[PDB]
């Protein structure tokens, strides 16, 4: 048993919600909280330009630090930050970005790092203002993470639409 509430069952493992991922985590308080994150974890707009002002920009700082010391992310990879006031640790996952031109198979390779963790609260890999069809990310999600994920899909619009059309 888990505090996540009013989400619907779509398989096994994976659920969703209309909610938004920053007041849910704030409720929640999970062990993973993901961000959609690109290479450089900058983190200006979307679901990582939200997540990074709840926290008071701890984690853009927190974010910084990390990139002088290791370099960029891997389209399609991940690292694990504190979670600050949010959750115990943010993975920050890089989804690629059609609008980058970023090869749209990456999604999987992305979605595999959600199985490093038993549970997990997200958002959809690539969706949003990275410009993948969200159908399409849930699909993905779906046929690849094994653990238990809990999806926020901030428009209500979008989140009955991945409803009524999914499989
Ligand atoms: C600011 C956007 C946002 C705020 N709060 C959210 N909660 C869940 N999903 C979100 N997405 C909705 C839009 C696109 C995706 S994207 C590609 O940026 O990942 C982000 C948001």
């Amino acid at each position: 048993v888990n505090s996540f509430s009013g989400y619907l069952k779509l398989t096994d493992n994976v659920y969703i919600k209309n909610a938004d991922i920053v007041e849910e985590a704030k409720k929640v308080k999970p062990t993973v909280v993901v961000n959609a994150a690109n290479v450089y974890l900058k983190h200006g707009g979307g679901v990582a330009g939200a997540l990074n002002k709840a926290t008071n920009n701890a984690m853009q700082v927190e974010s910084d630090d990390y990139i002088a010391t290791n370099g960029p992310l891997k389209v399609g990879g991940s690292c694990v930050l504190s979670g600050h006031n949010l959750a115990k640790h943010c993975l920050h996952v890089v989804g690629p970005n059609v609008n980058k031109g970023e090869d749209i198979q990456l999604l999987k390779s992305a979605y595999e790092n959600f199985n490093q963790h038993e549970v997990l609260l997200a958002p959809l890999l690539s969706a949003g203002i990275f410009g993948a069809d969200p159908i399409h990310s849930l699909r993905v999600c779906v046929d690849t993470v094994r653990t238990n994920v809990y999806l926020a899909v901030f428009d209500k619009n979008l989140y009955d639409k991945l409803v009524s059309s999914f499989l």
